[PDB]
DNA sequence: GTCAGTCAGCTAGTGCTGAC
DNA sequence: CGTCAGCACTAGCTGACTGAC
């Protein structure tokens, strides 16, 4: 059949028909100003569409290519980019497919498996270098990492997805593929029926690439409503932070950290003997072989019939630790819980690493995803290196390469200056330009001794009470905020005199937490003035949000600028968990990186917060786990 | 010889339960 | 709090073991 290999030449198969070719003219402008009559071909559909999206689009194939096209984009201020994969897996997929739309122009789409010549992709990247032009991508995370890996350079990102979702202020955490945002701000569907068509072939047929070239060309009308909204609520300042946040992840996750197998291996081995000799013990002492000893209905029962009683001789209804924490006094419940914690971190760590390593470069690769969070911050996906276990250093598995160094930094009490920002209290500014820690601060106050004599015990005090009415929690609630948690202890009345004393000199704190309970807006905003909408009022959300909403910004901006500086010395961003930096680079540099890192955060802080200085503890590491 | 009816193993799902 | 993973229990599905006139 002809009319399926109608246009066959161009590796596209005519399945559905449904297209026409076409021929005309078009008014470029030549490298000398001079208006040119450039004709290029393009196809078109024949069945219309109701809506006004562009769907036009020349293949450009290595047979086809002219050098004229690459006329299109000059003096273009923004452009389109949807790029076109074979899979997920960015480390073992090719990119097929990629789009530009620029204005008042059809898609220009790289048929990039029949593209042979390096002479062709040069003018596609001389656009994605230069930082004059801005692009345009729906999700720019996975595009971004497709690019770069396949070696070419992206200086501008506008995600609309980042927008629309800084919009929606976390009100509805679904619906935004490009069909939500487009019907939502547009009036236009889209029809994305594509049921993941097959991509691998190199025939495609015709529905797919002209409603791939539509996802790609909806994207300027969708731009030009989105700045106007983006400015009228003043987020630009967030917005233009936000965008500039993708590559620096996208480094991280093609980057990722290496991890050691043969300390994993022995790691694995010595935990797992411990684990057995324990399981055995622990077996040996409920007085019972049939047990299944992780069930807790089970072991509950085995407990029971053993006759295991509280302080008050009543039976055990729970084997919580906030309710085991009390019952020390038995010899088996030691057991128990050290049995419970072992498999805990057994099951977690060390089953779990084996599977997410590339046995291909004996890396781990996560997935970030930034907005993901409600107050804004970074969450590790997949591996959830959040979650990495504190417990023994087991960082030093994971280790920097087989030359390079780590160079790991860290805000210094960050939580506590951005409250000292909000509020404007004089006396934690007083507290620290005089170069004193807001936790010694505290706890002088708390126990009213002299300023050297804050040791460690003392200190522990004022660390989990500051953190705790920081953010407006209940002082009958500290008693359960401690007996559980950290390890404080405490009664009624100590509560009552902690939670008198903390506000009646931290004048600011009580202020905001007066101001906060009683407007009980529906909005609250940051010093970035990222916007967020709660379904009802709530006090400690309402509090909690502005104070680590900024520190997540600044951080941010910490990581923004030093992707900017660190190109000279070719470091590398590795991770980043809780405020805290993690960056390699070759030996024999260190001496810079350090410099490199401490003024980058500083600049990041200083951008900011104005009346508080930053303090940055800094450490060189041969391994994460170092002390 | 055959086919309902009850008996199921299994599959899924919500409930509930401990961890840094 | 958030998260994830792990485990009973309860209820519905898809074939095997009868029971028959
Ligand atoms: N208990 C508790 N811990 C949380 C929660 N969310 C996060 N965390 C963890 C991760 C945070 O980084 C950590 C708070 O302690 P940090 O590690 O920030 O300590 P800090 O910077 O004060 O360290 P330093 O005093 O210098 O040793 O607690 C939460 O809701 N509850």
């Amino acid at each position: 059949d002809e009319i399926t290999k109608k246009y066959i030449k161009d590796n596209i198969i005519n399945v559905d028909d449904n297209i026409i070719k076409k021929k005309d003219i078009f008014k470029l402008k030549n490298e000398n100003n001079e208006i040119t009559e450039c004709a290029f071909e393009y196809f078109e559909s024949k069945k219309k569409f109701d809506d006004d999206i562009e769907s036009r689009f020349f293949i450009i194939n290595d047979n086809n290519y002219n050098e004229n096209i690459n006329l299109i984009y000059k003096d273009i201020k923004y452009c389109g980019l949807n790029i076109q994969t074979t899979g997920l897996e960015v480390f073992d997929e090719n990119i097929r497919l990629i789009q530009i739309a620029v204005e008042n122009y059809p898609v220009i789409i790289y048929d990039m498996f029949n593209i042979n010549k390096k002479d062709i992709l040069d003018g596609l990247r001389k656009v994605l270098e230069n930082k004059n032009i801005i692009k345009i991508i729906q999700n720019g995370k996975f595009d971004a990492k497709f690019l770069l890996h396949n070696n070419f350079k992206i200086e501008n990102i506008f995600d609309t997805y980042i927008a629309s979702k800084l919009l929606d202020k976390n009100k509805n955490m679904y619906g935004f593929k490009l069909n939500n945002i487009v019907e939502k701000y547009l009036n236009v569907i889209l029809d994305k029926q594509q049921q993941n068509s097959v991509w691998n072939n190199s025939l495609l047929n015709n529905n797919q690439l002209f409603y791939a070239a539509r996802d790609s060309s909806c994207l300027l009308k969708l731009y030009k409503k989105l700045k106007e909204e983006i400015k009228k609520e003043n987020l630009h300042i967030v917005n233009d932070i936000e965008n500039k946040c993708i590559l620096p992840i996208c480094d991280m996750e093609l980057n990722g950290i290496k991890v050691d197998l043969e300390n994993l291996q022995k790691s694995t081995n010595e935990i797992l003997n411990e684990l057995n000799i324990e399981k055995d013990n622990l077996k040996k002492k409920l007085k019972d072989e049939n047990i299944n000893v992780n069930s807790q209905q089970q072991v509950l029962k085995a407990l029971q019939k053993n006759n295991v009683r509280d302080i008050s001789n009543k039976l055990i209804e729970n084997t919580s630790d906030s309710n085991l924490k009390n019952f020390l006094n038995h010899e088996e419940i030691i057991s128990l819980r050290n049995y419970r914690r072992l498999y805990k971190l057994y099951s977690a760590f060390y089953l779990k690493l084996p599977l997410h390593i590339n046995t291909k470069t004996n890396k781990i690769h996560t997935t970030f995803n930034q907005l993901k969070t409600f107050s804004g911050r970074f969450s590790s996906e997949k591996p959830n290196l959040q979650q990495i276990p504190r417990q023994k250093n087991i960082r030093e598995i994971f280790i920097p390469n087989d030359n390079n160094i780590f160079i790991i930094a860290d805000f210094k009490q960050i939580e506590l200056k951005i409250a000292a920002e909000i509020t404007n209290d004089e006396i934690m500014l007083k507290a620290y330009n005089n170069n004193i820690d807001l936790h010694t601060l505290t706890a002088s106050i708390i126990t009213k001794k002299n300023i050297p004599d804050i040791n460690k015990e003392d200190r522990h005090i004022a660390k989990a009470i500051n953190f705790g009415l920081i953010y407006g929690m209940n002082y009958v609630n500290l008693k359960n905020y401690a007996n559980t948690y950290y390890g404080l202890n405490m009664s009624l009345d100590q509560c009552l005199y902690f939670y008198n004393s903390f506000f009646e000199h931290y004048k600011g704190i009580y202020k905001w937490h007066n101001q906060v309970k009683q407007k009980r807006a529906l909005q609250y905003s940051t010093l970035s003035n990222r916007k967020v909408i709660f379904p009802y009022f709530s006090f400690t959300k309402a509090l909690n949000y502005p104070v680590q909403g900024t520190c997540a910004d600044i951080l941010k901006l910490a990581l923004v600028d030093l992707y900017d500086n660190l190109k000279d010395i070719n470091g590398k961003i590795i991770l980043c968990v809780h405020d805290e930096i993690i960056i390699e680079v070759n030996k024999k540099f260190q001496e810079e990186a350090l410099k490199i890192l401490v003024q980058s955060m500083e600049n990041s802080a200083s951008y900011f917060l104005k009346k508080v200085k930053c303090e940055v503890s800094v450490k060189i590491a041969e391994n994460w786990g170092s002390k």
